[PDB]
């Protein structure tokens, strides 16, 4: 009569004692496992007989997925709290997830710029466009910049749909030419100032100062901003969801279609629909969660953080991505290849 529980999630990406928690009340031994690079969980939820029970892909992947058999639906007469999550969510996920049958929403950010207030300041002046795309994708700017050290996402998908809207075309175009034209122009303009392109090594440079402007993930940046605070190192990280629109995503929990531990699944993910387990989530992870419920219970500092959650207008903006032809997958690694060599 033991009872288990696998999870698959990200790093950084629930609070200390949320599992502790939850094994308390529950009796059940949670085996909680990390991962730190979406091709990892991508690539062995394709190959299946993972052995988890509970993963969290994105909400894109599992649009992906939806005829593969990947995923099971989930019973929501077992999640009787799923009325916390808020509906206006709920319905831009369904987008990749039809009426909401594979998916929970867990947590969801953008990518923006992640920067070092005062390093910009010093280079570009107190009035610098810490509000636009233009801080980093004007080359005059990022010619100023380069010294102070500048860092890009390595992913062609949310780096070229966040120049197409740039530039002012489709996020999503379907059409090769805007990614091997305009787009791939630009980003060799850039390309000379930029220092790297990696998916994580600037949060920790930002939170020293060694980089000063990043394309990044929302709450990673949150992240790095609190852990330079808690260092008394002087550096001061921010971020800027950019007022031409950027990416948003949403990550998600699922349940593999060989899930085993059904029972303890449900019961974990009804956990986490309590408004004040997942707002304590959102405290430690400065990630907004998917929980209406829980928002006035998230401290002050997060739920009134706009580029953790953004109001209304700001949402507006944003834009979600979506599936291409395999053509266009192609062409964006070939593209960026050439980008990145420069
Ligand atoms: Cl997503």
């Amino acid at each position: 009569e033991q009872k288990t529980l696998h999870i698959y999630n990200w790093t950084e990406y629930i609070a200390p004692d949320t599992v502790a928690n939850f094994e308390k009340e529950t009796g059940i031994k949670v085996v909680y496992d990390v991962f730190d690079s979406n091709e990892v969980l991508e690539g062995k939820l394709m190959a299946g007989s993972t052995g988890f029970d509970l993963v969290v892909p994105s909400a894109y992947f599992l649009e992906r997925q939806l005829t593969a058999g990947v995923f099971q639906p989930l019973d929501k007469s077992k999640l009787p709290e799923w009325k916390n999550l808020d509906p206006e969510l709920l319905k831009l996920v369904a987008k990749h997830d039809p009426d909401n049958k594979f998916a929970m929403p867990y947590m969801w950010a953008t990518t923006g710029i992640g920067y070092n207030v005062d390093k910009v300041k010093a280079v570009l002046g107190e009035n610098a466009p810490v509000d636009s795309w233009d801080l980093i994708l004007k080359p005059e700017n990022l010619e100023k910049l380069k010294s102070c050290g500048v860092s890009f996402l390595d992913d062609p998908e949310e780096v070229f749909a966040t120049v197409l809207n740039y530039l002012g075309k489709d996020p999503n175009s379907t059409k090769a030419d805007d990614y091997t034209g305009p787009a791939t122009d630009l980003l060799l303009k850039l390309r000379p100032n930029i220092r790297y392109f990696h998916s994580s090594q600037y949060i920790n440079d930002l939170a020293n100062g060694d980089i000063c402007v990043a394309i990044g993930w929302a709450g990673d940046v949150w992240q790095a901003s609190n852990r330079a605070k808690e260092a008394k190192n002087g550096v001061n990280v921010s971020f800027s969801i950019p007022k031409e629109g950027a990416m948003a995503w949403f990550d998600v929990f699922a349940m593999p279609a060989d899930a085993k531990n059904k029972d303890e699944a449900y019961q974990f993910l009804n956990y986490l629909l309590r408004p004040d387990v997942v707002a304590h989530i959102s405290d430690h992870v400065f990630y907004a969660n998917a929980n209406k419920a829980a928002t006035p219970l998230v401290s002050a500092e997060v739920r009134e953080n706009p580029g953790i959650y953004p109001p209304a207008d700001v949402r507006a903006k944003l834009f979600t991505q979506k599936v291409q032809d395999p053509k266009i997958d192609r062409v964006r690694t070939r593209a960026w290849t050439k980008v990145k060599s420069g």
